[PDB]
């Protein structure tokens, strides 16, 4: 028996619509915000940019939070991850995920997930960007990416942003949005720290493509 393309928590229809819309609104507010317009120079090499279109490659339907990319067993650690009891036991089970913030970079747009310890048991254990950052920090839901961005980039961007946060490089909020504080981290990187964390319902399972 061969494994799925990847495991992860797949959000319900309602939760997907909720998070997707939040993302959409965020991209609109950020693109319309004076602080972002002022930094367009550091966002793209080549006025006003429409972020919703910039992140043109979007998830077509149900949003998800990936745990372990398996590539049908070809990826390193896939077989080992799939055979775990906690993965087999948690298969088809319902979980609540906690979104702590929404972020944007020149490459990707996504939402940061804060996994509970229970959920962390489903996080694989096998990057340099993960130095100092606790396991699971990479957890996220991708909302979009630029034309020529490869998979797995959103997680790498999130870790990079969480790294700057680690060293108190967040910086004073450059603005306020209805959902929370807006932070400019430089190099086209932006983070909205939500005043109230968003809770989404999701089913843990494998996607076979
Ligand atoms: N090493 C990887 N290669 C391809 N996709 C990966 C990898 N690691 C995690 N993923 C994720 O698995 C899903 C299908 O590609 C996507 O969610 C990929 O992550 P994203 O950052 O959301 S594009
Ligand atoms: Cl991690």
């Amino acid at each position: 028996d061969f494994l799925p393309l990847y495991f992860g928590w797949f959000l319900t229809k309602k939760s997907s619509e909720t998070l997707r819309k939040a993302g959409q609104v965020f991209l609109e507010e950020l693109g319309n915000h004076k602080a972002f317009k002022k930094e367009l120079r550091h966002f793209i090499s080549g006025e006003k940019l429409e972020l919703v279109s910039y992140f043109g490659k979007r998830p077509p339907g149900v949003l998800h939070c990936t745990t372990k990319f398996c590539d049908y067993g070809k990826a390193a650690g896939a077989e080992e991850y799939a055979q775990q009891e906690v993965v087999k036991r948690s298969y088809g089970k319902a979980f609540k995920l906690s979104i702590s913030a929404l972020f944007v970079t020149p490459k990707t747009a996504g939402a940061q997930v804060v996994l509970t310890d229970q959920e962390l048991q489903l996080w694989p254990s096998d990057p340099s960007a993960s130095e100092g950052l606790p396991p699971g920090s990479r957890a996220h839901v991708t909302l979009g990416c630029a034309a020529d961005v490869q998979p797995a980039q959103t997680g790498l961007d999130l870790l990079d942003i969480l790294q700057q946060v680690k060293g108190g490089s967040q910086g004073e909020a450059v603005g306020e949005l209805p959902r929370g504080k807006l932070y400019s981290l430089g190099k086209g990187r932006w983070m909205l720290s939500l005043t109230k964390k968003m809770e989404v319902k999701a089913i843990f399972t494998g996607y076979y493509g």
